Order: structure tokens, then C-alpha cells, then sequence
């Protein structure tokens, strides 16, 4: 009824899609990308790709590929404005990155997040619910 972007039933929704349980709560994940190149540069490559804003990163548990979406609230595409430490590009974590991108896969306002260790771009991540994009992108269903 003239609201998409979202459910009604988004935090039931977030438990209930069979793309989110497969993606699950801390599991292990994977780029799926440019990371395709030989090692070398792919590590700084990478930082970069994930500065650029939107990317494609895959889990491992389920080996669901999807493109992740680093577009908070005021999207940009214009490689990073000012999102957080944890959302894109944080000087460089312990031979790691994390990384925290909010979905709106079916109309859920999800946040997948992880961290991508430097080692070959493979890592851990997983979802959780955004409580702030879900109300905002349903006041943002024109109401």
C-alpha cells in the first residue's frame, strides 16, 4: 500500500528471509570482486574499493555473493564522504579491515557487517538489524 523500500514487519522479516538466515549472525565471508587479481596490490585495491562506496562481498556458511552497498542515509558514490570507523575506511585495522554496509534487501533495513582480514580478503561477517535506517526508510516511503 504505496510503501516499498520496506515491509511492514521489517525486524520479523530480518529473521524470517531465508537470504538473511543463510547470511546469519558471526560467520565466516569472502570478497568477491577485483580481489580476483593476483596478490600484491589487490590488499590496498581493496581498501580502495571499499572507499569507493558500493562493492560485491560473499559468506562462506551459505556462499551467498552479494553486492554490498556502502550508501548510508545520504548516499554518495563518490568514493566516501563521512561515514564511521566500522561503515568504510578506518587508517587500517590489525592486519584486518571492518566493514559495515546497510542492506534494504526485501524492505529490511539490515546492516551486514564483518571483517575482512588483509590476508587474501577473506574474513568474518554476518547481519544485524538497522533501527535507525528501518524507521527512517519508512518515514522515507513518503509518509
Amino acid at each position: 500500500g504505496s510503501m516499498p523500500r520496506v515491509v511492514p514487519d521489517q525486524r520479523s522479516k530480518f529473521e524470517n528471509e531465508e537470504f538473511f538466515r543463510k547470511l546469519s549472525r558471526e560467520c565466516e565471508i569472502k570478497y568477491t570482486g577485483f580481489r580476483d587479481r593476483p596478490h600484491e596490490e589487490r590488499q590496498t585495491r581493496f581498501q580502495n574499493a571499499c572507499r569507493d562506496g558500493r562493492s560485491e562481498i560473499a559468506f562462506v556458511a551459505t556462499g551467498t555473493n552479494l553486492s554490498l552497498q556502502f550508501f548510508p542515509a545520504s548516499w554518495q558514490g563518490e568514493q566516501r564522504q563521512t561515514p564511521s570507523r566500522e561503515y568504510v575506511d578506518l587508517e587500517r585495522e590489525a592486519g584486518k579491515v571492518y566493514l559495515k554496509a546497510p542492506m534494504i534487501l526485501n524492505g529490511v533495513c539490515v546492516i551486514w557487517k564483518g571483517w575482512i582480514d588483509l590476508h587474501r580478503l577473506d574474513g568474518m561477517g554476518c547481519l544485524e538489524f538497522d533501527e535507525e535506517r528501518a524507521q527512517q526508510e519508512d518515514a522515507l516511503a513518503q509518509q
